[PDB]
């Protein structure tokens, strides 16, 4: 057992978070610290392993932060911080847009761009990318977590294949033809949740059917400057794009540009 192991008595576990919502997650109390928790329990054993192991090599501010683990006997928890608004897509969907205004959307495109920049430096790629795995906290915190939601969510947002389950409409083309993941792969899906963020959570490519997309994508069509949409923002988005990887911004370029948006405005 590593630093990371706690005891189990450390939590207080409380109510399924979000009735199923999130699958076998759980609000849970850090009793020492007063702090609420969010924790994974598993109802397999190597993929949630692998989760945890992971999860030990990321820290930074806009990305989700283990806090522990308990691995000694079933069931096996991981447990991160707990974000008081939830997810960005429900937020962006309910919010008072006087309140989160314009500058608090640039802050939290910022934000998101620090976690990627992060995850390009380490090496990592998220591979799904999205308003509904992004978590806001109070002072318009934003975090980029990974909730396995291919598995969870009914619906179709995410559909299937290649004998697997996509989210068509933030899928970078590469990955729809020849299931390649990269940075880049994340960066066309970070386009892609600008466009979220700029329309307070629509649904991407609003009235096209799904079986359209790829063909469209390939053809050179692209969504359209959202309404109220900064015109360098916009051209963030097409710049994520871009139909060849390399082509597409790193996220270090990216955050860079929201920085400078970010103070002047
Ligand atoms: C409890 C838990 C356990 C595991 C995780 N895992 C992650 O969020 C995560 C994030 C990034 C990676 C990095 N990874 C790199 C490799 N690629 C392929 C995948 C991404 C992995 C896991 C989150 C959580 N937290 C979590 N889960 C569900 C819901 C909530 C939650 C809900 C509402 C309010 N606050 C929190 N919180
Ligand atoms: O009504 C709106 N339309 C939009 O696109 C959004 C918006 C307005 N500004 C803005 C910024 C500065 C001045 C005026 C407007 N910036 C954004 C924005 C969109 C996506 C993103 F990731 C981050 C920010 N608000």
């Amino acid at each position: 057992y590593d630093k990371w192991e706690m005891e189990r008595t450390d939590i207080t576990m409380k109510h399924k978070l979000g009735g199923g919502q999130y699958g076998e997650v759980y609000e849970g109390v850090w009793k020492k610290y007063s702090l609420t928790v969010a924790v994974k329990t598993l109802k397999e054993v190597e993929e949630f392993l692998k989760e945890a192991a992971v999860m030990k090599e990321i820290k930074h501010p806009n990305l989700v932060q283990l806090l522990g683990v308990c691995t000694r006997e079933p069931p096996f928890y991981i447990i991160t911080e707990f974000m008081t608004y939830g997810n960005l897509l429900d937020y962006l969907r309910e919010c008072n847009r006087q309140e989160v205004n314009a500058v608090v959307l640039l802050y939290m495109a910022t934000q998101i761009s620090s976690a990627m920049e992060y995850l390009e430096k380490k090496n990592f790629i998220h591979r799904d990318l999205a308003a509904r795995n992004c978590l806001v906290g109070e002072n318009h915190l934003v975090k980029v977590a990974d909730f396995g939601l291919s598995r969870l969510m009914t619906g179709d947002t995410y559909t299937a294949h290649a004998g697997a389950k996509f989210p068509i409409k933030w899928t970078a083309p590469e990955s729809l033809a020849y299931n390649k993941f990269s940075i880049k792969s994340d960066v066309w899906a970070f386009g892609v949740l600008l466009w979220e963020i700029a329309t307070y959570g629509m649904s991407p490519y609003p009235g096209i059917d799904l079986s359209q997309v790829y063909e469209l994508l390939e053809k050179d069509y692209r969504m359209e400057r959202p309404e109220g949409c900064p015109e360098k923002v916009y051209e963030l988005m097409r710049a994520c794009w871009q139909w060849n990887p390399s082509d597409r911004p790193s996220f270090a370029e990216i955050h860079q540009a929201f920085e400078t948006m970010f103070q002047e405005s």
